[PDB]
This record gives structure tokens, sequence and C-alpha cells, in this order.
């Protein structure tokens, strides 16, 4: 337990939202590897489902100490462990839609799992958009800007994301973060990348509606010396 | 009890919210006229007091019911009463705060009371900002423009927003909101604009965080013929 | 001539431009009434026609002279005559399209004419948009918002505008502009809406690209006391 | 000569353009290195010097033929060699600041030269802010995401920037763009990043503001496998 932490973890997750006016609950459960940038998820709606939107506008919802972090980067995430850290995020569609999420990450060492409560509200999806009718087919891999706010012991990311949809359009989103440790860190990082690739499978049945999500993630500076 | 309304109304308000990781609740009480376009009430911080942002923000999520419409625009507000209608509005400030909010409006005609229930979530706001440093002095008077969504019976509105400055300044904000009464009607208006004012004084004393708002909007139609 | 005005002048217009590479000259002459805010004018298109573009993105490019004013607003437009004023726009369109355009206006008192002179760029029109399509139908009629700026001696407008669609769609364009006296008045008014209504109306034959357009533009305040 | 093209190039540059009204040319001569993706360039005001604005914001605007590809990325913009390619680009800064530029790269295979002729507009940078008060300090290093837009045989760069400030702070700057092969070719790449990095210093006399621009910038897919 480097910070509370081990190379293979549980995790557990709450959510609760609301878009376009519709209300829901989920709740999941998974394995991941924090030195790995790794994790696979299972996610159960388990209030208001069937959901009226595509699963995929959720996904970056659902933990940035899954990044393998070269160890010439300060890793602010994992050293906010155990108690852990917040995030809050604007996305911004194209289109005029708009979400907010706020998370709350915190490990238990004890159990060794990592537990997730997070809070997702969309507004103004157009009813006959691919997001409401459900013709999404998972995000494009991304290279987000992480950003240090040295005055304040927080950091930002800033990525511009593109939904893929059935069709073989594409629809943009712009994510603004907030990453905010528990305790502001003395230690903080230069602004880095972090590139990811999300990966999403509908694993819906006649009782519910299910699904699988990964992550793998990994952060590094400039390319250019 | 032109749908459930009188010339002279009460209102309660309650409002759960969180911006910038501050979570708050607020009451609120007050008197209204429904055809005059006229409101004037009294907030009252219940949880998470005193505020660290300022009071401001919460003004436009503080009812178009209380609009003075023209006998020949529909006016789909008073239409939907009293099982009332509700709105999500997203505000989209210039320096990259972005804030979500959802209301549900409904009328008792036994009490001749309106009641508001809001959320109000607020991330990105930096914190050395006019907001979050409550430097700001109320909003400039606007005129929102509202289009029918014929397909759909909800409207949508769009605002440019200018919260003045205590230093002279002012700060951008577009709010884009979607309107929707309970009951999708047959009788849609035309595009059409409403004007407001606002106006917030604080009256905060040792027990509590208190403020008064005020608001004046009439509808209209194009000026040009 | 109040101001090198007249009830009703003729106007010329000469605008150079270029969009999503293609490049343009367009002529144009009128009739305006100043103290009405009314005028008409013919555009002809003298290269690069026929153009491979909605005409309608060229209309607000084609002068605030032309504006009623109320007695009791500066007329800060009307004041910079003769010599005039120059503008600066910048048009974001929602799919990611932007222009620039530049005019500078001026009257001969002489010959009792206004002259324009522009420059229209506009870059990253979707080339199966309606746009580039020509399947656009006019702008809806707008509200700007005109805001002085005291320590400049210059003004901006803020409308957010509508592009009607031939087949019953609306594409959202944000306009910002700076205008600009040519010497910078100790006069300056209040801030200020102007509402404006255009008709456009193509006219093209076998030799040349040409088309009618009008707007009619009102100045007010805000309409609570 | 793969594709007209040499290990090391002279280049020569023209630019006009007009920013807040302020009108100015601009001449350059440089050596780069095509496949490295290395330049190095020296600028020359020649009308309209000293300009009111910061260097830095041209440095963008002043040849994707400087990148290094790796062999299995398709290389756009040296196949398009030596006819070469055009570009058109969107700055939309944080401030409501709005620029266009456009540039046409072709090669002389006799002189071993890259000729470089751009346009830019900008329009309203405030007059108090960094970059009117020429208070910038060089852009950050990025990534930008290329993206084919396989009907059309043109590439979109979608690139958030951030200028550095003198006094400590950061200025965001949204850059969008289309890049143009003047033959659409057969042979297109999958998406992927360009990273890049910008020196400028200024080399100013009596004569003539003269400054020095370097790029490095190297393509790459993305990291996850």
């Amino acid at each position: 337990s480097k910070h509370g932490l081990t190379k293979e973890m549980t995790m557990k997750y709450r959510m609760e939202g609301c878009v376009d006016g519709h209300k829901f609950v989920i709740t999941g459960e998974g394995i991941g590897y924090p030195f790995k940038g790794k994790q696979a998820i299972n996610l159960c709606v388990v209030e208001g489902g069937p959901l009226p939107f595509a699963e995929d506008i959720l996904s970056a919802a659902f933990n940035r100490v899954f990044t393998e972090y070269p160890q010439d980067i300060v890793d602010y995430f994992k050293n906010s462990c155990p108690a852990g850290y917040t995030w809050d995020r604007s996305f911004l569609f194209e289109d005029g839609a708009v979400c907010i999420c706020n998370a709350d990450i915190t490990v238990s060492v004890e159990e060794n799992c990592m537990y997730h409560e997070s809070k997702f509200y969309g507004v103004n999806f157009p009813a006959d958009g691919p997001v409401m009718k459900k013709m999404t087919d998972n995000w494009e891999p991304s290279c987000e800007k992480i950003i240090p706010v040295p005055k304040q012991g927080i950091l930002k990311g800033d990525v511009s994301m593109y939904l893929l949809l059935k069709d073989g359009g594409r629809l943009r989103c712009q994510f603004d973060t907030v990453y905010k440790a528990k305790s502001v860190p003395r230690k903080m990082p230069d602004w880095h990348f972090i590139q990811h690739k999300l990966t999403r499978e509908d694993r819906s049945d006649a009782k519910n509606q299910k699904w699988h999500l990964t992550e793998h993630a990994i952060a590094s500076g400039s390319a250019l010396p």
C-alpha cells in the first residue's frame, strides 16, 4: 500500500443524476490496476432504467488514480490517496447540450477498494439528436492537457472530445475539469498530457440495463525536447 | 382563478445546490402579481450559509408565470397552470464557469400560492473571480428571445446576460433555457421577447444570510412591422 | 444636412471577400432614410460569381446610420457623420463556421451619398451545410444590445442571430461587434437596444448574380421603468 | 526531391493583415528541415510597424510540411508537394477576440524554396488586454488532433492553445483549422496528433521591427494500444 493502493483493486460506484428531466441511479463494481492505468467496470441501472439517453455520455463520469504515471511526473492523484480527491467537470456539446458532473474518490485500505460517488446533470440534449435517440458509438481516444494552478494546489484538465455516431458522424464535446485533492499538496506537477482510450459494450437483459466500461490512460510530457 | 391564478399570489421556495463543492439549501417566501409581471421575494440561507459566492448568481434561478403578456401573444406559462411547468437552463460565463439549474413550478389553488422547487449546480468559478470574491453588483436588464419548438410543444429561451461588477466591470453570461409545460399544449406562441429587470439587496444579519429579490418582466413582439 | 445627412440619401457599396477559399467582389447601390431607419439596396456580384454560398451570410455586412433613434438616446452613428465610423464584427456559427467583417462608412455631403467599403472573410462552413448548399431563407428579426465602452468612446453590439433554413430548421449565429467613430465623441449613449428586420430577395439573371436587400432598424431603451 | 522536397530548404514569407483596424505587411525568410519538423524564420515588418499588438498572435500563422511523420502515418502535407496546400483557421480567444488566417504553401523545386503567402485578420482584442498591451510571453507547447474528412479529401485540426502572459497568467485560445491539398488525394491518414513547440524572440532595432520564430512539430498516433 503505496498511498493505500495495491497493484490490483476493486471499485464500487454510485451515481445519481438527471438528464433532460429524467432521474436515475446507477451502481457499479469493477477491477482496476492503478499503476497500469487500467480499469474495467460493470454498471447497472438501479432506478429510472431504461435510460432515454446514450450510455456513452456517462463514460468519462465513471478516476485519475487509474493513470500510468512516469516516475518523473508528480502523480497528484495517487498522492491524494487514501483520503482521495474530488473533481468537477462541465461538458459543452457543439449542439448546445450542457452537462455537469461532480465526483468524490476515496480508498478503503482495509478492503483494498476504491469508492466513487458521483452526480451527473445534463440539460438541452435535442430530443431528435443522437444522444436522446441512442445513436452513439463510443468516444474517440483523446489527449487531455493537465494544468497546475499553483496558488491553489488544484489541477485543470482540458480535453476536446468526439463522440462517434452510429451513422458515421462525430459529435464534438468540450470537457473542462477541476481536480482537487482533499488536502492541497506541497508537491505539484508541471503541466502534462494524459491520453485516454475507452471501450463500452451494452450487456442489457430483461431484468436490467447493464453495461461494461473500460479505460486505459497514460500520462506524459511534451514530445518536443 | 384564470388558470388557478389570481391577481396577487404568495410564493414559497426551496433550493438545493452545490457551487464549486459548497452545498447549500435556501428557502424563500414572496408576493407576486402574475398579470403585471412583478414579484418580490425574500430568501434565507438555511444550510451551508454564509455562501462563498455572489447571491447574484442565484437570481435568475429564483418563474415565467410572472410576465406581463399582451392578449395577442399566447401565454404558455399561465396556460400551464395550475399544474405548472418545469425549466432547465445552462449558464455559460465568459471565464469558463458553468452552471445548470432545474426548476419545477406549481400552483395550489386552495392556498393561492405558487410553489417553486429548484436545483442549482455551478462548477469552475475562478477562486479569485468576482463571483467567488463576492464583488458583483446585480445583472443589467435584458431582452430574452423565446422560441417555440413546434414538434415538441416546448419553448427555448436565449438571453445574453451581463453581471455588473462592483469595480465598474461587467461579466458576460450566456443563458440557454428549455421551458416545458407538464402537458404539452395545442396552443403555442410565435417567437417573442421577454424583457427583464432585477433588483437584489442583501439583508443579512447575525442569525442568517438573507436577501430581497425583485423581478419585473414584460413580453412583446418585434418592434418592426 | 443635420451632420451632413438628409432625409433621403443614396448609397454606394463595394465589398471584397473570401469565403472557404472562394474570392469575390460585390458592388451595390441603394436608397435610404437615415431618420426612419430604412434602407433598400441592390447588390451585384462583380467577380467570383455565382457565389458558392448563401447570399444571406453577407446581409448584416451590407450601416447603423440607418436606425431610428429617439431624441432621448444619443445617436453615436449620425453624430459621427459626415466623416463616419468603422465597425468590426465576428460571426460565430453554432456549426463552427467563423466570419469576420470590417466596414468603413463615410458621407459625401455634396453628393448626398453614403459610401460603404467592406471586407468579408469566412472559414469552416461545412461543404454539406445549408450555407454552402444555399438552403437558407433569411434571418429572423432580432434585438441587439448596444453597450458603451466609456474609457474608449467606442460601442459594442451583441446579438444572437437565427438564419432560417429552407427545410424548416434554424442555424444559430453569435454577432459581436465593435463600432468606432473616426473621432471619439465626448457625447456617449447609455446601453440601449436596436431591433432589426431584414428582407432579401434574389434577382439573379443570365448576366449577373444580383439581389435586393432591405433593413428596418429601431433603437430603444429597456421597457422596464 | 521526394515530392520536390530536400532535407534542408529555404523559405520565403509574405503576410498582409489587419488587427483591430491596424493594417500591416510582414516579410520573412528562413531555413527548415521538412523531415525533422524544424524551422527557423526571421520576420520583418515592412508596413504598419511597429505593430500595436503582440508578435505572438502571428506565430501559428507563420506550414505543416515541417512536421516529422512516422512512415506509418500518411503525410498529407509532403504528399501535396510541390504544388502544395492551403489552410484556413479561426482563433477564438477566451476574452472574445477572434482571428482568421488563410495561407497558401507552395514549392519551387528549382530554387529548393518553400513560398508562404498569408492573410491575418483580428477583431475585438480588448485595448487593455495583454495582446494589445504587448504583455505576452510565447505559447505553451501543444497537442493538436488532426482529423480526416474522408468524403472531401481535407483535414481538420483542433488545438486548445495557451498564450503565456508576462505577469504569470495564461490566455486561452481555441484553434480550428481546415487543411486542403490543391489536389484532393486518394491516400488519406487516419486521425493522429501533431505536437508543437514554438520559440519567439524579438530582435527589433531602430530601422525595423524584426523577430525570430522557431517551430518543432512531431506527428504520432494514440499512445494506447
